[PDB]
DNA sequence: GAATCACAAATCACAAG
DNA sequence: TTGTGATTTGTGATTCG
DNA sequence: GAATCACAAGTCACAAGC
DNA sequence: CTTGTGACTTGTGATTCG
């Protein structure tokens, strides 16, 4: 989407313990943290702020 | 433990600013929740 | 250290399974791949090539 | 077989140089050495994993 | 995983045998 | 005609990254 | 095939304002 | 203080070079 396609990334804070779990996971299996964050965040929005996306 | 930093898609971060400005809250709250709800949904094992 | 504070990085390619071990260990117990590369290589040069340090 | 793929990593510049000169001088390449140093690290500190 | 060294074996070539 | 030297070409081993 | 590059992910440490 | 963020570091697939 235009706004996704074109805009950049933006730094955000997160609970370390939650973060760490994800980092361990990705180190083991595939992927990377941002990837999961972006999904986690998207799924939040689609559920709690459906119209905004 | 405390906080870690993550870069996320600016178009989503945008949506969250607007909302937390308009109704209550802050960006960190949403992340913390979003991640916990994700981790529960897909990696519940990790207790 | 002055020399060491402005010291840059070269990139090198290592066996994947070795990398994967480090990826996992660091993600669990802190540190990062580069940190480990540096220590590993210094200890090796110190071991077999002490002149060059 | 022990065919195995690779992964790019960073190393401090001066150290890489010391290898690049020694291997240039008396044969070998950096990749070999850089692997050997890594394997030996892993045996020192993470032998279980090896 | 191509380029360039280095060296062996075809290709030629004029002259003598 | 055919043996010697000069000459070019194919190719396996080797360098550079 | 080793070596290097450049663009993405990840972290840091000052900035804003609670 | 806690939270927000741009500058900087680290990570690594893509690309070069021969």
């Amino acid at each position: 989407m235009a706004k996704k396609d074109i805009m950049g990334d933006k730094t955000v804070r997160v609970r370390a313990d939650l973060h760490h779990i994800i980092k361990i996971e990705t180190a083991k299996n595939g992927g990377n943290v941002k990837e999961v964050m972006d999904q986690a965040l998207e799924e939040y929005i689609r559920k709690y702020l459906p119209d905004k996306l």
